[PDB]
């Protein structure tokens, strides 16, 4: 198949990201200023050690750090990873986001539920 992640993915600074030592209330803000409420969190070295989600946050202390509320992220795709598959799994594991990552692990964005489902 020709459909890649890499023709629908979303760059982190469009979508949105947030660091392991961001807080809750970070994460508050980033959800109003972006309309979206999953997102992938990333350490010091740029790798993605988690996804943070409103059922993750939502009623934890704005003080507490992200890494302290993450989730665990096991679903991750690559450019040249087909579409095909990534809408296999979104639907029998609904997934609402995946993140984009290059081969050691680092965050290129994410791809959306929805723009996989409409292309
Ligand atoms: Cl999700
Ligand atoms: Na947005």
């Amino acid at each position: 198949d020709i459909l890649t992640v890499e023709k629908l993915y979303r760059p982190s600074h469009e979508y949105g990201f947030l660091r392991e030592t961001d807080t809750v209330k970070d994460y508050l803000d980033l959800v109003r200023k972006n309309r979206s409420s999953r997102f992938p969190v990333i350490n010091q070295h740029q790798v993605v050690v988690g996804v943070v989600t409103m059922r993750d946050a939502g009623d934890k202390s704005p003080s507490t750090t992200i890494d302290k509320v993450m989730s665990r992220s096991l679903f991750l795709v690559g450019l040249s990873t087909n579409i095909a598959n990534v809408s296999q799994r979104m639907i029998a594991e609904d997934f609402e986001m995946v993140p984009v990552v290059r081969s050691n692990q680092t965050l290129l964005g994410v791809v959306t539920r929805r723009d996989v489902m409409e292309k």
